[PDB]
């Protein structure tokens, strides 16, 4: 089945640029926000560029809610890294807060007002998904 | 071969929505939805508005909607002149009050609620999808 004009983006998803973006309607541990995620056959967000920083701080503005990256440190001896393996560049952002060796489940970072944050991944919050536009 | 809806929007169904950047009274906020080729938000649904607190289920804002009425003693009416269907959902706020402008209403933490027409809040506009 062939499509004959197949849309940038699934319904209920926004499209800007090359990604489509799924903000979750409640919130759930970091876990659980990525797994939903991949049922989707899609990841958590992943700020790459000016233009996905630039979309999703306006997308947030209308929010004063922490919403999930797929950015994650295993424990302090750990870099951050993404759900992909790659490293976290220093261009457009730097993970405020504490990364703990208490956290059951290692370190979680969150974008909320602007700036992104660390967190224990096993507490609630909203996330946001992504995955490729069909262009 | 076009998108159904332009970057930013979000599509769902036969239409697309989109969040006002900004934050004006209900007639500014008409304006600047017919400026963008849409008009403010009308529920046809019960659907239609589980989509809508799905998508604004993580902000706090009041957002205007295509519904007014100029005192209690008028029905309310969506921008197009047709009448609310039963059963969507019960407006609720200053319901028995006359203003200047109108009453209209806007959509909040679930629920739905009248308010002077010349005071400000965000809104939700919407156009059909290129389908």
């Amino acid at each position: 089945r062939v499509a004959n004009c197949s849309a940038p983006c699934p319904q209920d998803w926004i499209w800007h640029g090359e990604n489509c973006y799924l903000f979750s309607s409640g919130s759930f541990n970091w876990e659980k926000s990525q797994e939903k995620c991949l049922s989707l056959d899609a990841k958590l967000l992943k700020i790459n560029s000016t233009a996905d920083l630039d979309f999703i701080q306006q997308a947030i503005s209308y929010s004063s809610f922490p919403f999930w990256m797929g950015l994650s440190r295993r424990n302090p001896s750990y870099p951050w890294l993404w759900e992909d393996g790659s490293p976290l560049m220093p261009h457009l952002f730097r993970v405020r807060g504490a990364v703990s060796q208490t956290y059951p489940s290692g370190t979680c970072a969150y974008i909320q007002r602007g700036a992104v944050y660390a967190e224990n991944c096993i507490l609630a919050a909203f996330s946001i998904c992504q995955k490729k536009a069909n262009l």
